[PDB]
């Protein structure tokens, strides 16, 4: 009931590039991620607006940001308009990079993978597993995942249904854990997204 992928060459290089480097702000991650979660809403609304039955499956329209110590994982979640199987395959699997590849000419790394396309793969800068959990209206709950080196899984997803949109799991590093503070997320939140279109809402942990 897993398949298991292999990375395009390309898309392998760059992540073994990132899983490495020594860069040193590695916080842009959350810009990345946050940045796509927001166009992924501005898919969903668009649609929403010749067919609003698109948001039978959920109408707020907004992203959480869920730190979790116990776990050692940060959790992005939308709710825009989400990945069928395909997509997800296509998106997380293949490339664009060349770009970005040939971009750090003679180096390592940039804050321009953003402009790049590729932004997701910068969550391996703090991340060493991810997990990305998705449904769109056309097609079932998938869980993709891969720890990098060159391949990837998807399945369907047996965990608690999300109605629509996408879901984005990072098992933090060892010494990464910074990002679990609070205090680190709202100052890279104010820094790098705070005039994204969307409510973005931090949740803090209970004791
Ligand atoms: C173009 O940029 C794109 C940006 C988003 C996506 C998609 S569609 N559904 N979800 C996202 C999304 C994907 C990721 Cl990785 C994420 O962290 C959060 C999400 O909501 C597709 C793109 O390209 C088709």
């Amino acid at each position: 009931e897993v398949e298991t992928f292999a990375f395009q060459a390309e898309i392998a290089q760059l992540m073994s590039l990132i899983i490495n480097t020594f860069y040193s702000n590695k916080e842009i991650f959350l810009r990345e991620l946050i940045s796509n979660s927001s166009d992924a809403l501005d898919k969903i609304r668009y649609e929403s607006l010749t067919d609003p039955s698109k948001l039978d499956s959920g109408k707020e329209l907004h992203i959480n940001l869920i730190p979790n110590k116990q776990d050692r994982t940060l959790t992005i979640v939308d709710t825009g308009i989400g990945m069928t199987k395909a997509d997800l395959i296509n998106n997380l699997g293949t490339i664009g990079t060349k770009a970005f590849m040939e971009a750090l000419q003679a180096g390592a790394d940039i804050s321009m993978i953003g402009q790049f396309g590729v932004g997701f793969y910068s969550a391996y800068l703090v991340a060493e597993k991810v997990t990305v959990i998705t449904k769109h209206n056309d097609d079932e709950q998938y869980a993709w995942e891969s720890s990098a080196g060159g391949s990837f899984t998807v399945r369907t997803d047996t965990g608690e249904p999300m109605g629509r949109g996408t879901k984005v799991i990072l098992h933090l590093k060892e010494d990464q854990t910074e990002y679990l503070e609070e205090r680190r997320i709202k100052e890279i939140v104010k820094k790098h997204s705070q005039f994204i279109g969307y409510p973005i809402t931090l949740f803090v942990e209970k004791e």
